[PDB]
């Protein structure tokens, strides 16, 4: 009964039979994107309506078209063709990389390429990368893959291993062209295999790790019901997935006494970029939005019991639809569970003679997903004590190149001849805030340090100030870790006991932002990686920070759009966008998998609660 | 017979013994620290001898002493007498505490400021705290303490809640004096209690909560031998503690292949302070040395297994002296245990078809103090792929205050009339490496941003840079979190396969450093707090940051002085000392009692193996 429960496949297979009764769905037609509508602002009146909306591609070359549907009616709402060349291409197809390998094989300039380097073609495996936006005037308008190629010495082999470097081409993936090959020069390829499961790399395996064994034995503390609606330890919301965001959470609340409270309406990771440092015009143009070009969430993995998530394992298992509108199960993508998380309180008391401990817990909701050779964990985590916390892990095997002989100022050696170009993985956090409601605005708070003197005759004095927010234009905000910058949304109109605004503390790691020239084409196409902090006016169309289509867009969409319109955001319906990420030089311990690194940011109660919210806690 | 075990009881008995018959231990001294002395430097001639510093302070009045013994050969080695004017008094002793508030109970100036206060002397709770030094002439050269006082309504009340505002005393502890009575003015005493185990504060308890059992049915994969010597997945390092520092590691070494490396000769964390920032009289001398002034080990807990410490945990019961020489044992003190730490690595291949998941696990040793109303826990984390971590946990009760009418800049509001003044909790990991041995140097790592042009067309390269720190003058460093700065150790004598230096990379939290004028009396005591990293050669006596006799130290001692050698650090043997904190703005949720928070610090191999060390981890 919930309007924000999962896709089931009943609804996929509606969708499909209404696009193809109207004849949007034809031989020549595949499905780049479909996804449920959230409810428009305001859904008191309890008149349901399931709305989807589909991304359609054609592969004759005529134009894509964005289609609404409601399945509860039956009905297409809208449907309007794109001009590509004006807003951007569709997501890439995960039919289209295969056509990448087999095109080149065929391709004279290719075959003699490899030819020069003695490579056999059909051990050439070729990584179908995004295009972007560059000097290519015949580009505009077309569906453009670039390929890098690696070679596989066995079906079993891993060919990260064995970069081609100085060499790649381009493909126009509707017509079927190889448009340009471009080669600089011969590079010897690397040698040495990363095949991490051969025992002559691993040596005999560790017998020295004795089991670790987490179980709950009278089941979980959290309960679901309708289908993905979890109450945990006073939380409460709604865990949606979608197949470009992945997790979505929304309506996240709190039950403080008999009052259930909101928090976070709606909260996604709503892009990420992976920008490459290397300036070898074989690399230059590389840059991965993983979210909005390729869309995570249909890579989700499906997780293990024992592997991927250890102790009482809930699963949720999202469906999505394939390119043809047939829905299809990600089994077990979604792992949830609730882990020990040490120490939440403790005091012994000299004077009372009272000695007290507590012991905190954290929900967790996870999904994994894999694009190429990058592997990313996305984790949610809720605490007993009101803390909201993300954390992002990235591992799989980094990309490769080859390492020039007298090295370089941009490339990491590995092994052998073996590089790893510098690059970044940046991610956005779109978040919906509902802090007791919708009227809520954003402070920066920032240390103040005191001049010894009148009023400070010791020179220990130190403040705090915090500014309000007021307007879009001045919503842009850059983190200054020095000066402890934190940033607090509030509710001006809901008091708490002390007749001060409720309120939640940002948090950020304060990791480097965006590094390229702002003057770059990867600069103008992730603006929003440029700055830690913007706050913009909530608008149902104003969904990603990158725009709707960036594939191939050439730049400008999304946030830097959207904060022109300079609206109010003083006590208004507002969305919180925090760009965070890692800066990766590669490390030899990094080769050839890489062990887990993170990056996240979390959220506190700041007099949300009139005292701390965790009294009740037991002593177990 | 590892020259690094545990001081044992009949060590500190035979101690004990030998200062006795030297004529050192009368009955007008007391033992205000005593600790075993680390093997000088090149121990290889296997000549062990048990040496023990000791400070003896001297109730009379007379001048104190400190004194290296011998255990092994049964003799004085050294004796000194002490000008405290000069070098510092001694640490606070633990039966100096109940004094001060003895001592006022007579006073006839407190009584009257308790009266005007319709306050029973029998029912008002003394904080003892440390004095510093400020413009009190009188007070250089005496062991002075100052006393900030609460009421307690009932034997089992948390007098936190109900301070005495505008009221404070000094106190000679020696001639048992009561310098000076200050009296600001009445403010009324806050009335709500904060009485965390009343059930009118906490409501019914949940019942929500299910159990999570931790358990390891083959026992734990780590091995104890020697009573403190560990071995577990590659790693080895002894557990010392020392009633100062608390847990100190030496010889942190990792098993690579068949040859045994070692990273970390010494960790310790050498101080900690708590510099408060309200300008009032009552409190604008108040900080906390808790290491150097109160000796946070003497104050650690006993922990309780499934409260303080969940899963197969093995205690470590350390041994020290009590004021008398008589051996004392903190039973629990130290938990040791391995967690579950998520997932190490994960691969999904499409070329190669090969997934691969693998799990990580850490280490963890911790203990617990309590110094009046704070609690801190200190773990130390060893994780499978060569990081090591150091976490801080901050709990227990805010030190209050009054809240003034008409607010403060300088103080929180917690309660109708309560408030929490402003503070740092800053920490000093003091941390003498040993990267492959004991030649190593510190280079400064920070992003460098390129611009579009010649060599970089479209503007994407970015870089690094690293400076290496040659001499101590120029080893004084602050963060900088924009740029990414971190700092490598690195043993330019030792290459990897690569025949790049091998290394370890420190990775700092970035939170702000001191913020007290730098012209303050804490500014000048607390120097190493002012800046984020200090590189020093090593030396036997340069124990910590703050010098010997932090108490009533005028000032500079330490690491100010240290660097002023300015000694050759390019490829010797070096100390880093690693300054973090926390910044505390109270919140309502901090109240009646603090939810953990937490900083530290970690180190990452960079290029240390030739490979990720972790290839050899199996599925389980
Ligand atoms: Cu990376
Ligand atoms: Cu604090
Ligand atoms: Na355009
Ligand atoms: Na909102
Ligand atoms: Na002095
Ligand atoms: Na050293």
């Amino acid at each position: 009964a919930s309007p924000f429960r999962l896709a089931s496949a009943g609804e996929i297979s509606e969708v499909q039979g209404i696009l193809r009764t109207a004849g949007l769905l034809g031989p020549e037609k595949r499905i780049a994107y479909l996804g449920v509508l959230d409810p428009a602002r305001g859904a008191g009146s309890e008149a349901e309506d399931r709305r989807f909306r589909v991304f359609i591609h054609d592969v004759s070359g005529a134009r894509p078209q964005e289609v609404t549907v409601s399945v509860t009616n039956g009905t297409v709402i809208s449907a309007v063709e794109l001009d590509t060349a004006a807003t951007g291409e569709l997501p890439v197809l995960e039919e289209e990389f295969e056509v990448v390998e087999q095109l080149l094989a065929t391709d004279e300039r290719w075959l003699k390429a490899l030819a020069a380097r003695n490579l056999d073609v059909s051990k050439v495996r070729v990584a179908p990368l995004s295009a972007g936006v560059f000097e290519y005037a015949e580009e505009r308008g077309r569906r453009i893959l670039r390929g890098l190629a690696f070679v596989q010495d066995f079906p079993e082999d891993s060919a990260w291993a064995h970069p081609v470097d100085g060499l790649v081409a381009y493909v126009d993936v509707v017509s079927k062209e190889v448009t340009r090959v471009i080669d600089t020069g011969v590079f010897p390829v690397p040698a040495e295999h990363g095949n991490y499961t051969d025992p002559e790399l691993t040596g005999p395996l560790r017998t020295t790790q004795k089991p670790i064994s987490i179980t709950q034995p009278e089941g979980p503390s959290f309960t679901v019901t309708g289908g993905n609606h979890i109450e945990w330890e006073k939380w409460s919301l709604d865990v949606g997935f979608d197949v470009r965001e992945g997790v979505v959470l929304h309506n996240i609340a709190f039950r403080d006494g008999d009052r259930l409270r909101p928090i976070i309406n709606r909260a996604s990771i709503a892009e990420m970029v992976v920008p490459y440092g290397d300036p070898s015009p074989i690399r230059s143009w590389q840059n991965y939005f993983d979210t909005g070009e390729y869309l995570v969430g249909q890579y989700a993995n499906s997780l293990e019991l024992g592997c991927d998530c250890l102790g009482d394992i809930t699963y949720l298992s999202p469906v999505i639809s394939d390119a043809f509108g047939n829905p299809r199960e990600i089994r077990n993508g979604i792992c949830m569970h609730e882990e020990d998380w040490g120490i939440l309180a403790k005091h012994s008391d000299l004077w009372s003679g009272i000695n007290y401990t507590r012991r905190n817990r954290r929900m967790v909701i996870s999904f994994f997903t894999t694009i190429g050779n990058y592997d990313y964990g996305f984790y949610w985590y809720l605490y007993l004590d009101g803390t909201i916390e993300f954390e992002a892990k990235a591992t799989g095997v980094v990309f490769t190149s080859a390492f020039p002989e007298g090295g370089s100022d941009n490339i990491s050696q590995l092994a052998p001849g073996l590089g790893a170009p510098f690059h970044q993985h940046i991610f956005s956090a779109r978040l919906d805030m509902a802090i007791d409601g919708f009227t809520n605005r954003v402070e920066e708070e920032d240390v103040v340090r005191q001049t010894m003197g009148p009023g400070n005759e010791r020179g220990n004095a130190f403040s705090r100030k915090r500014t309000v927010l007021t307007r879009e234009s001045e919503a842009v905000r850059e983190a200054d870790a020095r000066t402890g910058r934190t940033w607090i949304i509030s509710n001006p109109e809901s008091k708490n006991r002390l007749n001060e605004p409720v309120g939640y503390k940002l948090h950020a790691h304060n990791q480097p932002t965006l590094l390229a020239d702002p003057g770059s084409s990867i600069a103008r196409r992730a603006a929003f990686a440029t700055k830690d902090l913007w706050v913009t006016r909530y608008a149902d169309d104003e969904r990603y920070p990158t725009g709707d289509f960036v594939n191939q867009h050439s730049g400008g969409a999304g946030l830097p759009s959207y904060i022109a319109q300079d609206r109010d955001i003083d006590g208004q319906d507002i969305v919180v966008w925090h760009t965070f990420g890692l800066t990766h030089f590669p490390r030899v311990e990094d080769w050839p998998i890489m062990p887990v690194d993170t990056v996240g940011f979390k959220l506190r109660p700041e007099g949300f609660f009139d005292r701390s919210p965790v009294l009740d806690v037991p002593a177990n």
